[PDB]
C-alpha cells in the first residue's frame, strides 16, 4: 500500500538516530513518511552522503521518485546574515548531493529569500520556514519570492507569543495556498509519541486541522528522528490523513479558502479541469507537466478527483514530492496527442485508479515537448 | 480586571482535584481565567465536595459575580478478575474466555464480574482492554461464557478496565453510587449535572426523571452507540461534551477530529452549550508551557465556535494548574480577537427557527452590526433568549440579564452570555435605563454608544421575547 497512499497530504519526516540506516529509512517510507528532512545544523557531511545514499536506494526497490529536503541551519543564537559561513558550506554539500529542496531558517525579510535563490542558481526549489516577528510582517512578499512554505512553530511560539501562532498558521496557510506555494505545518505535531506509542487527543485535533486547513505537507521532527517510537508516530500521521480525508466534512473545509484563477491559460485549464473532472465523475485527472508548474496549478484547485503529474525529468518526479496530491510518475517523452492518452490511460490502470471505460481528464500542453505550453484538457476513457 | 469581563467569550471549564482545591487555589484559577467549576464525584467524599463547593461559591461576594458548578458522575466501571500471577500474556490468535468463575484467572480464562455483558454480546463484537491496548473479538458467547480470539495481544493484568463498543448493554449510565452522588450534587444546587456512559436517547430521559428539573443536564459523548444515535441524545440532552478521551478508546483515536466537527456543528445548529475536552494542554501536567499542537487544538475548538474548553488533570492534579489555566484564558484572549476568527465561526451556518425569539435573536445580531452597537443586551427569566442570541455567535458582545440567581450561575457555561443578576424591571424605560446603566458599568458602552435591547413586552413573564430595542447609553 505504499503507492497510491489513500490520501492526498504529504508527511514529511526527519531524520536523525532513531531513523537512519538503510533498514530504518524504508520503513519510515512504507509506513507513510514521503519527503525525508535532513537537518544540517549537527552532523557531519560524511554521515548525511550515507543517509541520501540509503535514501535514494529506494527508487530501485520501489520505483518511485523519493523527496529530500535539505535544511540549512541559519544564523541560531547560542539585524544578521541570512546564511552564514556554516549554511553557504552546507548548501554547496546539499547541490552537490542533488537536494530536491533546500530550507533556508530564521529568514526575516524577502531580501534573504533572495540571497538564498541567487546562491542556489536554480539548482532546487527554495522553502522558507517562517519563524521570526519580521518574517510574518513582511509575509506577502516573503511567500511571493520562495517557493515552498513552512510553518515552523517551534521557534514561532518563541520569538513571539505562542498564542499568536493559530491565527497567523491560518494566515499563512490560506495565503500559500493562494499563492501556490507549497505549505508544511511542522513542530510537535505528535510531540507526546517522543515517549508514548500511542498520541494525546490534542496531538490528532492538531494533525487533522492542518489537513482541513489544506496544507500540502505535515512534518514530525524528533518524533522520529530522535524518539523512542518513530515507525508508530510516522504511521499515526499517515492513518490520521487517511481518515480525515476520506470522513465527511473535509473538502467543504479544504474549500473555504478561495483559490480562483490568475488570468492565465494554465490556471484556467486548472480549475475547468477539475470542474469537467467532477461533472463526468472522472477516475483521475493526468497532468503532462515537464517542469512540474501545471501539475503545481492543478494541486493548488484542490480537485476531488485523483492528480497524476506524468513528466520525463527525474528531478521534477522528485521534486513533486512535496506538493500535495501530485502523484509523480517518471514518464518517456511523448510525442503525439494519441501518445499522451495512451500513456495517460495506461498508467491511471496500472496503478489503480481507473478500469477500461472510465472517463478521465487530461491536461496537457500541445504540440508536445516545451515547458509552459500547457492549453488542452481531454476527457478520454481508459 | 481581567476577571470580567474576560475579553473573550468561550469559557474554560477546569476539573478541580488535589491540585486545585484549596479556597485560596479555587479563588486563583477564577481569576486566572477558569468559568466553570467541574467536580468529578469519582472520587472523594462528599464531605470534602461541601468543602469545595462553599469555597467555589465565596468567590460570589468577593467578586460580585455568579459561579458555575458543573457535577460530573462517574457511570459504569466495566472492569475484568484477576489473574493467579497478577497478569498474563495474550498470544495473537489464541482462545480466549470470559465467563462468572470467580476462580483465578489464568492464560485462558478470566472472571468478567458483570452479568450485563453475557446478555448483548455477540459474535464478531469486540472487547477492548487496558485502555484498549487489547483486543479480543468473541466467537462464541452463552449467557454464562464468552469465547474470544485474540486480534491485539500485549499484556494483561488484574481488573483491567474494558469497553464494549460494538453492541449497546443493558447497564444504567447512573450506576447506584452515581445516584447517590446526583442526590448530593442537587442537594449542593448543582448548575450543571454530567452523564457518563450514555448509550442511548432512553439514558437521557431516566436522568431527566431523577433530576425532576433542579438542573440542566450535560450529556457525555463517548461510546459508539451515542454517535450512532447522536441526533436524538442531541435533541433531549441540554449541554454536551466531546469527551475525547473514552471517543479515541472506543472508535479509532484518528476518527475523533470529523467526529468532534459533527458534534460541535450540530450542538450549535441545536442550540446546546458544546464543551470540548480531554488532553487539550495535557503536557503541562509536568511542564509550565504547552506544546504547538495543544495550542493549535485549543484555538481549533474556538474557531469550530464551541462554547467551552475544558482542562481535566491539566488543574486537578498536575504541577502547574495555574499556568494551565491562564494560558486557555491567553488562547481564547488571542484567537477571538486575531483575524480570521468570526469567518471559521460563521462557517457553521445556525438559521433562525420560525420562532419569534429566533427570528429576533438573529435580527438583534444583524441590527447590532449595521447600527455599530457596542452591546446586545437580553433580558431573560429562564435563560433561554440568552441561548437562542448566543447561538447567533454576534459579534457585539452579550450582556444577559436575568432576575434569577440559578439562571445566572447555569449561564456560565453558555458562549458569551455574560450573565448579571439584576432587580426586575416593570416597563420598557425601565428595561432601557437598566441595560444602559449596565453596559457602562462594565466598560462596554460610553454616553452616546448605541446598545440593541432584546426583551419581551409582558414583563416578568417567561417566554415573551418580542422587542428589539435601539438605544443610546
Amino acid at each position: 500500500g505504499l503507492f497510491p497512499r489513500g490520501r492526498k497530504v504529504r508527511v514529511v519526516s526527519t531524520l536523525g538516530p532513531a531513523s537512519s540506516t538503510a533498514e530504518q529509512i524504508r520503513d519510515r517510507f512504507l509506513a507513510g513518511a514521503d519527503v525525508f528532512r535532513i537537518n544540517m545544523s549537527h552532523g557531519t557531511h560524511d554521515e548525511k552522503k550515507v543517509i541520501v545514499d540509503n535514501i535514494r536506494a529506494l527508487e530501485k526497490e520501489f520505483n518511485r521518485p523519493t523527496t529530500i529536503l535539505f535544511d540549512l541551519q541559519g544564523p541560531k543564537l547560542r539585524p544578521l546574515a541570512a546564511l552564514t559561513p556554516k549554511d553557504r558550506k552546507d548548501l554547496d554539500f546539499a547541490l552537490k548531493e542533488k537536494a530536491d529542496w533546500v530550507a533556508l531558517s530564521f529568514v526575516q525579510r524577502v531580501e534573504d529569500v533572495i540571497e538564498a535563490k541567487e546562491l542556489i542558481k536554480g539548482r532546487a526549489p527554495l522553502l522558507v520556514k517562517l519563524e521570526k516577528p519580521a518574517a510574518i510582517e513582511n509575509l506577502e512578499s516573503i511567500l511571493a519570492a520562495t517557493d515552498a512554505v513552512m510553518v515552523a512553530r517551534g521557534d514561532l511560539g518563541v520569538e513571539c507569543l505562542p498564542e499568536s501562532v493559530p491565527p497567523t498558521q491560518k494566515r499563512i496557510v490560506e495565503r500559500s495556498r493562494q499563492l501556490g506555494k507549497p505549505v508544511v505545518v511542522a513542530t510537535a505535531m505528535l510531540e507526546s509519541m517522543i515517549k508514548a506509542p500511542a498520541p494525546t487527543r490534542a496531538e490528532v485535533s492538531d494533525v487533522a486541522n492542518a489537513i482541513y486547513e489544506g496544507a500540502d505537507g505535515i512534518m514530525l521532527s524528533a518524533e522520529s528522528a530522535a524518539g523512542d517510537w518513530p515507525h508508530e508516530a510516522v504511521n499515526m500521521m499517515h492513518r490520521i490523513a487517511s481518515y480525515v480525508e476520506n470522513a465527511p466534512g473535509y473538502i467543504e473545509r479544504v474549500r473555504f479558502t478561495p483559490t480562483p484563477a490568475e488570468p492565465t491559460t494554465v490556471d484556467a485549464l486548472a480549475e475547468n479541469a477539475s470542474k469537467t473532472a467532477e461533472t463526468v465523475g472522472a477516475k483521475a485527472i493526468i497532468v503532462f507537466t515537464e517542469t512540474g508548474k501545471t501539475a503545481q496549478r492543478v494541486s493548488r484547485a484542490r480537485p476531488v478527483a485523483p492528480i497524476l503529474s506524468l513528466t520525463p525529468d527525474a528531478e521534477v518526479a522528485r521534486r513533486l514530492g512535496l506538493v500535495w496530491g501530485a502523484q509523480p510518475v517518471q514518464v518517456s517523452t511523448v510525442k503525439t496527442l494519441d501518445e499522451a492518452k495512451k500513456l495517460a490511460a495506461e498508467t491511471a490502470k496500472k496503478y489503480g485508479f481507473a478500469k477500461a471505460g472510465d472517463k478521465l481528464v487530461v491536461v496537457a500542453g500541445e504540440p508536445f515537448g516545451k515547458a509552459g505550453t500547457t492549453n488542452i484538457v481531454d476527457v478520454i476513457e481508459a
